[PDB]
């Protein structure tokens, strides 16, 4: 291809291309999860901020993506961005464990895409996998799990008043 | 008249008048919630101070609309101030409704004279109009909602404690 | 309950949601632009980062429509982002094009909607579009207009040079 | 094989002793390329700097490979560094050119060792080449490409101009 390729394999360059918009997916999907607790009848700031934050998130990782892709001389190419899932997402358990779905969605495709490196022989792919994604996934889970944990520990008949003390004193204005 | 009055219907003039009359109500109507929260049977001070502040922003209303009744060469002209419509204002989620209906009949009113103002082509009253009055309410109206809404969420059996939890993490004697 | 909803129209609710779908899809363009010109073989960094920096226009752009449309009472509806109509955007004066055409697209939307709002006599839809939006097209506008001439005016035979010279004299790499 | 030395193969450790000869002849190799630069018949500081750079670079190169060797317990066997290939450079695309396919057999000999040390299960090689030398020189290798196209860019006839203006506004005496 270009003048920089250098044991760049083809499927792993087309791999990318399809994580960068698996994550850009991802990325819309926390977008939409966080103006919904914006909403005036959901109104949950807490939980409102740490999916827009999530959202950030995703987008640093198809752009670090993007731009590995060029470093190693491959051609970016994008595709349709599927919508959300839901429209609605009901309460934070709810949200958190669709969140925590995308996430360990999100993780497969990694460990997947780490395989194929680790296949088509790509020392730099996958220590570069390891070095901003790898991590970063297995801690959202565990503090997606812990949430999941707390929001369960405050379920009803106390419902909403958990949901409420859950977005106060845990995922806070900030 | 006055030597600088030009394009200024009499109609406008005597709106903006009738308006600041309904400002001077609503700010009353916020001065007995504030007082009636700071009751010691109630006693509520994140929801007192709450009220007490928008007694200030309907103030800060009524004086800039004043001012620009004499800006644009009309004259003031007060009546009386009805009393609020309540002595008692009940609990939290009460008063707020209250509250939010005192504020979308202001929102009404604010958008009936920006159509007078459109009727007797006056852009200078219109623009008036958006840069200090209808986001402010559409802002206040919104995070009314959100009161309200997460009031809701501590009702049920433990009203009660979702009220004293609602003064103490969301209004905040702050 | 979106008890908040006040003199909001359920047709430009749905236009504004159009134009947030208009806007994720404009972002997109710019991604796609933005790291075409990072590519070894288009080796751009002033251009590129032009065009990074209007996808977080763009994306401003959008999360400010989503903000408002639930300050208003309206529901965000996501669908599909539709993939940037180009894989290779060629040269600088062909990318500037593309993106010239792409803002006189959006200026129109705008324009739609400014329109349709006045139409369903909703000042504060009217008064949000001018404050946040219309000028800021109209100076982006009038600054690719600027850049075209620019780059024409550094047209051929030496178009090379003059490409080179604009991503370093003027874009600059900030 | 000393009181330290473990899990450390003996012929990834004849591999390094080779590649610091690597390091130490592209090391070489800029030195030369950088002084050629520096002629007051070629003239072109941007560029000479940018080697003499290279150079300094190679040698932290090779000292990390050293300081690696004993880490583990091998030990260092040196031989006589290879001469420059070229004694002029001619003009700054042909070096461009060389010092491209010079890294590039340099990040040959790199994944070559990686696969060894894989091969010879040996983690913490594998570890220590992803951390300070893969990266780098895809780094250095797309760093080039974007060199070589601007170069190209600046074609001719106005190779003369292009290359001047080049050494002005990117690679720059700073
Ligand atoms: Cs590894
Ligand atoms: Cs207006
Ligand atoms: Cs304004
Ligand atoms: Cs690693
Ligand atoms: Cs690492």
């Amino acid at each position: 291809s270009s003048q920089i390729r250098q044991n760049y394999s083809t499927d792993v360059e087309a791999a990318v291309n399809s994580l960068v918009n698996l994550y850009l997916q991802a990325s819309y999907t926390y977008l939409s999860l966080g103006f919904y607790f914006d909403r005036d009848d959901v109104a949950l700031e807490g939980v409102s901020h740490f999916f827009r934050e999530l959202a950030e998130e995703k987008r640093e990782g198809y752009e670090r993506l993007l731009k590995m892709q060029n470093q190693r001389g491959g051609r970016a190419l994008f595709q349709d961005i599927k919508k959300p899932a839901e429209d609605e997402w009901g309460k934070t358990p709810d949200a958190m464990k669709a969140a925590m779905a995308l996430e360990k969605k999100l993780n497969q495709a990694l460990l997947d895409l780490h395989a194929l490196g680790s296949a088509r022989t790509d020392p730099h792919l996958c220590d570069f996998l390891e070095t901003h994604f790898l991590d970063e996934e297995v801690k959202l889970i565990k503090k997606m799990g812990d949430h999941l944990t707390n929001l369960h520990r405050l379920g009803g008949p106390e419902a909403g008043l958990g949901e409420y003390l859950f977005e106060r004193l845990t995922l806070k204005h900030d």
